[PDB]
Order: C-alpha cells, then structure tokens, then sequence
C-alpha cells in the first residue's frame, strides 16, 4: 500500500507523492510499480544505497529542497530508466561521489543546483549519453577539468554560473557537440584557453558576463559559427592593442551581443569597445603582459 502520508495515484503516471511533510529520511515501503517519486520540501538527510531499488520503472524523482548531506554511491544503481533526477536546493550537500551516476544511460536531465558542490570528481558524468540538460549553477565549483563532459554528446544546456570557476582549460568543454546553450557568468574567469570552444560549432549562446577577463583571444571565439548571443559585459576589459583580434571578431559578427565596456584607459571608461573605431586601440594601456605591450 501507500506508505506513511504519501499519495499515492496511477494515472497519468504511477505515482507516490510526499512532499513537504516533515520526513526526516526516505520512506520505506515505496510502491515498486512507482514511476515517478516526489520527496522534495522536506528535511531528508541522507540516500542510503535501499532507497529506490524495487522502482524499476522510476523515471522522475525529486530530492529538492530538503536537508541532504550524502548520497550513498549505490543510491540510483539499477535505475535504467531514469529520466529526470533533482536534487537541487541541499545547500550543505558539498560532495557527489564520482560514481554515483554511473549506469543511468536514460537521463535526460540532471538537477544539481544550489547544492554547495565543492568540485566536479574525475568520471562523474561518464556514460550519460542521453542526458540533455545539467544544471550545475550556484555552486562552490573553483575548477572545470579536462574532459568533464567527454561523453555529453547530446547535452543541450549546460548552466555553470555562479560559482567560482578561475579559468576554463583546453579541453574542458571537449565532446559537447550537440551543446547550444553555455552560461559561465558570475565565475572568477581570468582567461580562457584559445581552443576551449573547438568543439562547440553548434553553440547559440554564450554567457560569459560578471568574471575577470581583461582580453580574449579572437581563437576563443572563432569555433563559435552558429552563435547568436554573446554577452560580455560586466570584465574588466583592457581596450588597447591587445584588443585588437577581439574588435576584429566583433565587427564581423552578425548576432547579438552585450556591451563590451572598456575598464582602461581611462578615457575610453564604459564606452563600448565593439563601437570604437580601430584607431581608438593603438598603444599599450599598462606599457604575464601580451605581445603587442612588449613590441
Ligand atoms: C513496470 O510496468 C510494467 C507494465 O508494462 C509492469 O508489468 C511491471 O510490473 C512494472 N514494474 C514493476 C516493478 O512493478
Ligand atoms: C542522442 O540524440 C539522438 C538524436 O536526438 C538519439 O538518436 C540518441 O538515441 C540519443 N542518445 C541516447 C543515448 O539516447
Ligand atoms: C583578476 O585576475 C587578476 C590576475 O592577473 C588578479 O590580479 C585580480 O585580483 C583578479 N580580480 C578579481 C576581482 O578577482
């Protein structure tokens, strides 16, 4: 039967629904034909490796909103059909351990917002082929290593703003072709390596606004031939020489971009650098320093 305060229903999809009352941990007793399980709003504390395994037709489930500090690393093993995981809002989560999603060949989208992650562990996103959306923002990630979506090749939407990212690495975007929405603003962003975006050629959208970027290589953002949405604003620009690839790119694109406002010198403070005529870049600003400030 129905366990607890649970509803529990069948149509459209079999059902047990216990949110937002009061639950400490999982219920025991879950109905084994569940497809979809909703446990968020409550102060559940921790995933013990039993939790799910008689649903083998489970689908959905939400863990948002409650209390979670650990996920046993066997907790979601055997579910080869799930879909959609959410365990977004457990702020004093911290820590995923790397094989906790192995297996779920059928997920779809992957809630991990708001969930106080310190790091993104080697092969924690191995072998999810399927999956479309990951929601990663509003973390505490101070990393993107290499390859840590290697094997997203039908990611659509990759949301990684508001964490504390300092740079982005050669390949840490490496194998997401089908990738068309990529935000990375409101990170530490200092520098981004000149092939990050090889892989990239489908991407609309670009958000990089809110970081630490005083240049950007025009390599950076060559790759990006189907973008229609740049925004770049809030850096600390340096509009001189150094600038002068990225004004270039800048000319010739045809879709849409913020402002990009230039920090020094100061007589070109918040004018637009996309809107300055060549001229305006001649010299070095500051005279680690780039190749035309040396020359
Ligand atoms: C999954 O759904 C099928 C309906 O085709 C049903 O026969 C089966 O019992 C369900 N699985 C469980 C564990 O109830
Ligand atoms: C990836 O998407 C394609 C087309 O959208 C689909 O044919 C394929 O089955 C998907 N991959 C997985 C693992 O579901
Ligand atoms: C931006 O990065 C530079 C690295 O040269 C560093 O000196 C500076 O403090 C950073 N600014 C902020 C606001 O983090």
């Amino acid at each position: 039967p129905c366990p607890g305060a649970c509803v529990c229903y069948n149509e459209p999809k079999v059902t047990t629904s216990c949110p937002q009352q009061g639950l400490q941990a999982v219920p025991t007793g879950i109905p084994a034909s569940s497809q979809r399980i909703f446990l968020h709003g409550n102060r559940i504390s921790h995933v013990p490796a039993a939790s799910f395994q008689s649903c083998r037709n489970l689908t959905i489930l939400w863990l948002h909103s409650n209390a979670l500090a650990r996920i046993d690393a066997a907790a979601f093993t055997g579910l080869t059909l799930l879909e959609q995981l959410d365990l977004s809002d457990n702020a004093q989560l911290h820590v995923v351990d790397p094989t906790t999603f192995h297996g779920l060949g059928h997920l779809h989208t992957l809630h991990l917002d708001r969930c106080g992650l310190r790091e993104l562990g080697p092969g924690l996103f191995r072998g999810l082929a399927a999956l479309q959306y990951l929601y990663l923002q509003d973390n505490n990630l101070q990393a993107l290593p290499d390859n840590t979506f290697r094997d997203l090749g039908n990611l659509t939407h990759l949301f990684l703003h508001g964490n504390r990212i300092p740079s982005v690495p050669e390949h840490a975007f490496r194998g997401l072709h089908s990738l068309d929405r990529l935000l990375l603003h409101q990170n530490h962003v200092a520098r981004v390596h000149p092939h990050a975006f090889r892989d990239l050629g489908r991407l609309m959208t670009l958000y990089l606004f809110a970081n630490n970027l005083s240049m950007l290589p025009a390599e950076v953002l060559m790759p990006l031939r189907s973008l229609q949405y740049l925004r770049l604003n809030d850096n600390p620009w340096v509009c001189d020489c150094r600038a002068r690839p990225l004004w270039a790119w800048l000319q010739k694109f045809r879709g849409s971009s913020s402002e990009v406002p230039c920090n020094l010198p100061q007589r070109l403070a918040d004018r637009d650098l996309k809107r300055l005529a060549a001229s305006d870049l001649e010299g070095c600003a500051v005279a680690s320093l780039p190749k035309c400030c040396q020359a």
